[PDB]
């Protein structure tokens, strides 16, 4: 498969997101070798009511592949690692900027916080 999934912490098996909802995310990333190369949980003296989760529509292109796919797959409240094969993350370029090499298979810790039904 392209993506592995692990579930971490399970969400409440009842709400999931479909193609056009918003979502709102934690997330950590790392490379194989166990580098972070991004996250956005805080750990300045900020935490809630300072520090908004990622949102952004699902299954419409708006993330890495791996990512749309994932998150249609996952229930409100769900943490899961998520294990994402270069051709549904940054492929052959990478991302310089993020200093993520070519052919990077990522590891991404998603918890997967709220779900606005857009696709209504
Ligand atoms: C208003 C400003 C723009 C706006 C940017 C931000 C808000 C800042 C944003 C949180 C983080 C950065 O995003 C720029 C940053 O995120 C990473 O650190 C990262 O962990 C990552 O991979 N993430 C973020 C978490 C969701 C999965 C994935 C993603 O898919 O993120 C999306 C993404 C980059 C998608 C492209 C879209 C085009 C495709 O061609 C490409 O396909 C190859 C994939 C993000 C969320 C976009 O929807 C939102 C934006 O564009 C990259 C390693 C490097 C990258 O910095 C350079």
């Amino acid at each position: 498969p392209k993506y592995t999934k692990s579930v971490l912490k399970k969400g409440d098996k009842t709400n999931f997101p479909k193609k056009g909802d918003v979502v709102h995310c934690w997330y950590t990333g790392t490379l194989q070798d166990g580098t972070v190369f991004d996250t956005n949980i805080q750990t300045s003296a900020k935490k809630k009511k300072n520090a908004k989760p990622l949102s952004f529509k699902v299954g419409v292109g708006k993330v890495i592949r791996g990512w749309d796919e994932a998150l249609l797959t996952m229930s409100k409240g769900e943490k899961a690692r998520l294990e994402i094969e270069p051709e549904w993350a940054y492929g052959k370029k990478g991302q310089p900027d993020a200093k993520i090499p070519p052919n990077a298979k990522l590891t991404f810790e998603v918890e997967l916080v709220d779900i606005d039904l857009e696709h209504h």
